[PDB]
Order: C-alpha cells, then structure tokens, then sequence
C-alpha cells in the first residue's frame, strides 16, 4: 500500500503525485519549481519538435519525474534510496499510461554510463552539492560537464555556501563555478528551500544549444575570451553574443558590469535602428535581465582583424584601411563614431573589406572628434616609426590642418588622395610622427 | 636555429620530422606507430568524406601531428614543455602549407575546454600515465570519456604496470581500465618503447563509432549486459555484436574465452551459409582476431522475450510458441538444433510473431534431441507447476510418446492439435507436471 510505503520514507520531500494528503508533510511544495520546469520542457519539446526524454536525477519521490510523464514526457528517475524508488514506482503504477522507469542507484554511476542522445534534458535538483560534499568539487564539475555534452539541457537547482549548514563550509565560493566550464549557462529562478532564509538558484545549462526563451537553437561551437564575462555560441547563420552583468568572485567591479550592460544595451539600440548609409549586421533576438543579456546577430563572412595579424595572414592595408574609412566618414555624416576601434573590433572578409562588428562603443554626441581621429592614427600604425609613404604624407597633411577640421570625413578625403599628397619626410615635420609612436606605446 | 632548438630538448624523445640527422638520438623512431596512425586515419577520412581536424595530446616533437598535417590534415599539438613547442614550430615553419597550431598546455585543461566537432580524430601516445600518476586512475578515466564523448575517434598508446620502473606501481592493473567506460575499443597494436621488454598496447576508441576496418559507422546506441564481455552496438539499419576473447582481470576463465570464440565463430558460420527454409538475418560484416570477434548484421525489429517478461509487457503465448516452434521445426528438418532456446535469445515483433537471435547454439549432430525437447518445456513454463489446458494436453501427449520419436516435428505437430488432444488432469499422469516444474526451479 502507498500509505505504508510514504511512512517508510525517511524524509517525505516532496509533495506526493496525486496524493494531496500529504502535501502538509512534504518538505517542499515543487510547485514553484515545477511551473519553472515544464516552461523550459515545452520550450525544449517545442524546439525539438517532439516529447522529450528526461533523466531525474535524485529524484526522491518521483515529483518532478511523474508530471513531466503525465505532460507526454519519457522519463527515468534515479535515486539511492531503495524507499524513495519504492513511492516513485507505486505512484507509476497508479499513472499506467505514463512512460516512467524508476531505478535505484547513484547518480556518479549512472553519468558515467550515459550515452549522447539518449536523454534530451536531464534534472538535477538539489542533490550535487551530496557529490560536492563525498567527492569535492572537480569530480562534480566532471560529472557535470559529461551531463551536458551526453544531453541538449540541463537544469539544476544548487545549493550555496551562505545557508547555515556544517555542509555548507565544503561548498564552493558561488555555485556558477560547478557550472562555468560548460558552453552555455542562465540564471532562470532562485527557490525557498524551507530550510533557511537563503534561496537556491536554479539554471539551465547546455553544450549544444542556446536557450533564450525567444531563440533555441543549436550552435556549433563557442568562445569565451574574444580574439571571461562574455561569450560568443556560433550556430549556422547565426552569432549570439551572451553578456554577463552579475559575474561570480572578484570578477566585475560594479563599474565593469554596467560597462557590460551599457554596451550591450548601446549595441542593441544601433543595431535595431541602423543609420541610413550604413550597413549593419541584422538583429534576430535580443533581451537583457539582471544578471546578462543577450544579442543574437546575422553571422558574417571573414576573420577578425587581431587574429589575422597575430597569425601573420597576408593583408592589405590599402583596403581594410578604405573600407573601413569609408563605413567611418558615413557614420559620421549621420552624427555616428565609434570610440574603440581596434584590429579586435573589426572584422575582414575574403576581399579584403573591413567592417566594425562591435558597437557597444558607439556615441551620438560629443572639441571634437578630435580624440578620435588621433587614437585611429594609432590604429593605423599598429595595422603596420612604421609608416611608409604615402601613409605617412597622409598622417602629415592631417597633422597640418586646424584641429576643428579634424574629422572622418576629412581624413577619409586624405587617405583617397594620399599618392598626391607632399612628402613628410621633406618637411621639418616631425613630430606627429614622434607622438603617435610614443600613443602607439602608450 | 632549429639545431640549438633541438639541443635545448630536455629529451630527443622522437625523429625530427624532415631532419634525419637526430634519428639516431631519438629514444624512438615513430615509423610503427606512424604506419599504423595513417592507416586509422585513412580510414576515418574516407568515412566521413574529408579531410581530418586532429588533436594530438603530449605532442613532443611534433612527429606525428607534422605527419599528418602532411597528408592534409588540419592538426593541433597540446605539450606542457615550452621547449617542445618551440621545436614542433620551428619544423611547422619548414612546411608552412602544414596545416598546424602548436600551444603549451596541460592535457587536463585542454580536454576540458575540449567542444564536441572540433576534432575528429585525437591521439594520446604515452602521456597519460603522467597523468594518472600525479592524478589517479579515476580523474584519468573521466578524461579519456570526455575525449571520446567530443571526437569521432581516440587512439591511445597506454603504458602499463609491468613495465619495471617505480611509476608502474601507480598504473592500473590493466590498461583497459583507463577505457572500458568508453562505448567501442579495440587493441590495433603494441609497440616496442626501448625503456624495457614490456611493450604498450595501442587503443582505438570510440564513443560514436563502430571503427572496424571493414565497417566504419556512427552508432545511436549500445549495449553491455545482454536483456561484460559482450556489447552490442545500435545502428540505422545494423547491429554490431562485439565479443572479447581477451578481458582484464579474473574476468574469462579460459573456457569462457574459448565460449566466446566458439559461440562467435559458430554464429557466423550459420549465417553466412544459412540453411534453406529458414530466415536468418543478414550478415553485413565479421572477423575475428586474437582478442575478439565481431559480426554485423541487419536490425530486426522487435523487442527480446524476457524483456517483455521482465516489463510486464502483454504477450501472445500462443503466436510466440508457434512461430518459435515452425522455426525449430524447419532448422531440424535441414539437420539443425538450437541449443538454449531462453527468452533473451527470442525477439518478438509487433505482431507477437517471434524469431531466435542468438546463433551460437545452433549445432548439427547429436539419443537425440530430446534433451533440447525436454528444455523447450521449460522454456514452455517459464513463458508461463503453470500451464493451463490445453498446454497441459500439449505436454502430456509428448511424455506418452516413445523417447525415440521426440523431435522439433513433433513438438510442433501436436502442438498445432493442443486443442484436440485429451486432458491430461482426467488421467493420473501426474509426473511430466512435478518433473518440469523441478526442473524450471533448476
Ligand atoms: C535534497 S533531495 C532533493 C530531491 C529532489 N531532486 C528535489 O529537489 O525535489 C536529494 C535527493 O537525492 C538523493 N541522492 C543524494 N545523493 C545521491 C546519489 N549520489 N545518487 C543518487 N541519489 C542521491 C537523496 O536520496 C534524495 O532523494
Ligand atoms: C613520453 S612522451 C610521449 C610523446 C609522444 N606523445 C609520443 O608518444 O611520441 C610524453 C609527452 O607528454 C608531455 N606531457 C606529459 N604530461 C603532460 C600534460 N599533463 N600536459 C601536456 N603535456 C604533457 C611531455 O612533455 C612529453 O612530451
Ligand atoms: N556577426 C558576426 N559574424 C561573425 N562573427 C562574429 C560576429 N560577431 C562577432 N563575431 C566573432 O566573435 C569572435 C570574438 O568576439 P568579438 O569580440 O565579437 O569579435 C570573433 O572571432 C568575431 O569574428
Ligand atoms: N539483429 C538484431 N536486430 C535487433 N536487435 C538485436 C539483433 N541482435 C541482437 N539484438 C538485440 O541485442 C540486445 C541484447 O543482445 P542479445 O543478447 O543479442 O539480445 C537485445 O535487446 C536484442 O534485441
Ligand atoms: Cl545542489
Ligand atoms: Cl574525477
Ligand atoms: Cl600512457
């Protein structure tokens, strides 16, 4: 009978499916969880076009396991405790039509025996930091990374440092770090555990898709560090550019965060309303939230300009210099600069053309944009003390004008009709040479 | 200057590519493993239609990633020695059409940061006993799963514990404990290292894959236990059944070895000529060698008896004991028994109609067969002491008859009568009843 197996249980966790008469004993409700997971199920099943298969993972009395079954869901449920299993498969029995199998066993054990593609999202609620506190935290960040790559998502809720436990002192400094070296990770909901006042947060995590509840798509591969709080997932006609605000230890000063967060929101507001004159990547989603935000752009064509120069590739100046010149002069004709640009900012196609591909560093109002135009000299002498005629006329003829004539349009007209222009190395100059070197350190 | 690089060596550990003048002072030649390496490769190549992304783990000198990058594949070598690296880059600037990146790093950060689909193929030779004794046998075996949970193919040269100096007694007992959790593997060759007689087994791995010289194909799924020595692998339209004569351990007496080998050798045999009146399956691929066997065959549907049994799952006694019993019938009428008819070797499709799957019984030549007549009884009440009327008719007339006429002809023909036949309980019998019931206890 069900009433004799709940009362040999030794914790009655969960509310019992079903079975509402216990719901004032179980240590948590699940609804809260559960009206977090089966969002994330549908958008997953949604996606894949089809029910899923879902690994439990410590799954107690079959909570989670038997709604998501009684939803279409193929689940397997494990636990450790023969009493656990015991409720999971009576609650099954009385739920025939539901497609649950329920197995004793621990969890170590059985990710280690898992196969890729035999489960589409695996749960793990509450129950690592037990492997964290055995087995410490690099055999959990192993267990876990093999979970993700072997599955499309996963969810877990995981405990911290700051509740008041004795356990509480083997745990890691932030939860993130049992997490971070898989590809792809969310903050989705942070849950009461009746224990204490401190909440545990709950993410979703995966190594082969991004999951933004607007775009779910898999990538094929990622990057974190650009040419660690931003992350790049690369799928087939698309880039999502993943920024965190709320980053784990020392990480971000508060001034870092919001320069993360004030970028990505400038890069989102350019790039949902262009400037006429300018070609802009296309923008297919785009949100933000407390703890990150998200871009995902048209993917395109060519290697970023930094990597080409570091891996020695052959390129021509003349063109990525024009291109990118003349994007510049346009920009500014529509009251547009870009105050960073840099080889790791701009991005060089098959032809040769530049393109900037990053605009968190775009302004709309200012002497000026005189700043600018000497940090792109920079710019320039780097791309190559090492300027060769005619590049260094050009450098010369713009060092001789008035300093409220400088800008792009201007040094874009000099660069077109550099071959014309006099020799520098014929004047007394010879300064502007001096300074940019000495910037070009500096 | 490549000749003060090389001096700088801790150790010439392997031939500098192009440069024969220290393959005298290399501690090994490479051309063995190389020989072997290419052949693995070719062969993946050719499967997967392209040119190869390989990842060579501990590289040294570069020998085996230069190799290949000079057969067009796209290479990246991984060695924590600064000098190493700086030869491995030298001998890429010889060659710069190679396609070939070298960087200094630790093996268990890289495989970590490791995405699935950026290498296909990954070679680790002679590194990860380094690994294993400064990190034990169990983070290693985690490794090596992720390595083959992200690439196509591992191939693995594994130092071992009989070899004579202090950090063999770090080393696992067998070097198939480092892989076993990893889905397919197989020894492809043991080479001579020239510190001592002991040689090391070289492992091709993959968690992916079926890689057998003669069939290389992605897999979905496997198997160990049957409903360890054997594994089945799951294809689009095959099975792969892979059998280990050679097994670590206690594992395989030597008659269980020989089993194997017998059982194995005899299935093939069958199917490859199989005898008219009879749908075997078909057979795609075999072969054999000292430490194991291997046959492919078409997929049946279906699913095994005793998992049906095991699950509950509703079945039609009758439709199984017929179609099995035709089968028997014919088998024998071409002078062919199976000898251990039990439900994990019956697979019952979808119209409850069933088939033996397990050919290494099937025997030609003997009184006989009525021990296997007796066992089919068994088989009877274990599908079901149990049978009702008419079974118990069934059996009963069998028993009456002379022991020299018991035969699969026999069986079948009463069996397709039952109905006809007089009851057994209105006689005394009684004993065909308590004998079967004694003997599916035992
Ligand atoms: C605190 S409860 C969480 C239960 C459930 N996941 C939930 O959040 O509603 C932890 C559960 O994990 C089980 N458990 C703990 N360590 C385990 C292991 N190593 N393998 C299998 N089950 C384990 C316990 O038996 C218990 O049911
Ligand atoms: C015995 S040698 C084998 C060399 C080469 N794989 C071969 O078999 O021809 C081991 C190599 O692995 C490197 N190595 C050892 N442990 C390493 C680690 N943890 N990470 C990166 N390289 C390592 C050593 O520097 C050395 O080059
Ligand atoms: N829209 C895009 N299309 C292709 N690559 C991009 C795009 N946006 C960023 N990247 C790439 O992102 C990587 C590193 O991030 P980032 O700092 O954006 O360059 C580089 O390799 C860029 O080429
Ligand atoms: N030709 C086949 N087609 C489909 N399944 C097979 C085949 N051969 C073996 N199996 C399956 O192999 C699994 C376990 O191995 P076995 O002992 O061969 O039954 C069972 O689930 C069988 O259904
Ligand atoms: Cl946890
Ligand atoms: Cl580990
Ligand atoms: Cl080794």
């Amino acid at each position: 009978d069900l009433n004799t197996l709940v009362s040999e249980l030794p914790e009655i966790y969960q509310t019992i499916f079903g079975h509402p008469e216990w719901d004032g004993d179980a240590a948590r409700d699940c609804n809260q969880r559960l009206d977090l997971i089966t969002e994330q199920y549908d958008n997953l099943s949604r996606a894949l076009g089809r029910p899923l298969n879902v690994l439990d993972l410590g799954c107690a009395q079959g909570f989670f396991s038997l709604s998501l079954a009684s939803k279409g869901a193929t689940i397997v449920g494990i636990d450790f405790q023969q009493e656990n299993i015991n409720v999971c498969r009576a609650l099954a029995e009385e739920n025939p039509d539901f497609a649950a199998e329920f197995r004793v066993g621990r969890i170590e054990e059985v990710i280690a025996a898992l196969e890729e593609g035999e489960f589409d999202l695996a749960i793990g609620l509450s129950v690592f930091h037990h492997i964290v506190h055995l087995h410490g935290i690099d055999e959990v960040k192993r267990l876990l990374s093999r979970l993700a790559d072997v599955t499309q998502a996963v969810i877990l809720e995981l405990a911290v440092k700051e509740e008041p436990f004795y356990w509480g002192v083997s745990q890691p400094d932030d939860p993130r770090e049992l997490i971070e070296q898989c590809a792809f990770y969310r903050l989705i909901g942070e849950f009461d555990t009746h224990l204490s006042p401190v909440p545990r947060p709950m993410y979703l995590v995966s190594n082969h898709r991004v999951l933004i509840n607007d775009f779910n798509q898999p990538f094929q591969h990622w990057q974190n560090q650009p040419y660690r709080s931003r992350r790049y997932f690369f799928g087939e006609d698309y880039v999502c550019k993943f920024f965190y605000y709320d980053m784990p230890h020392g990480i971000l000063t508060a001034e870092e965060s919001q320069r993360n967060k004030y970028e990505l929101h400038n890069e989102i507001k350019f790039l949902t309303q262009p400037p006429a004159g300018f070609d802009a990547p296309a923008v297919l989603a785009h949100g933000e939230n407390a703890q990150s935000g998200w871009l995902v752009m048209e993917k395109l064509p060519g290697r970023l300009l930094s990597d080409m120069l570091a891996a020695g590739e052959e390129i021509d100046r003349e063109k990525i210099l024009g291109s990118l010149l003349r994007s510049l002069a346009a920009l500014e004709k529509q009251g547009f600069w870009h105050d960073d640009v840099r080889p790791w900012n701009v991005m060089v196609d098959a032809r040769q053309h530049a393109r900037l591909i990053d605009f968190g560093s775009i302004v709309t109002t200012p002497s000026w944009p005189t700043n600018l135009v000497q940090s792109f000299f920079v710019f320039v002498n780097e791309l190559f003390f090492n300027l060769p005629q005619p590049w260094s006329n050009w450098l010369y003829a713009v060092w001789q004008e008035p300093v409220e004539r400088w800008n792009f349009v201007l040094l874009l007209a000099l660069f077109e009709k550099k071959a014309k222009l006099p020799s520098a190395e014929q004047q007394r100059g010879a300064t502007e040479q001096w300074i940019i070197a000495q910037e070009t350190v500096l």
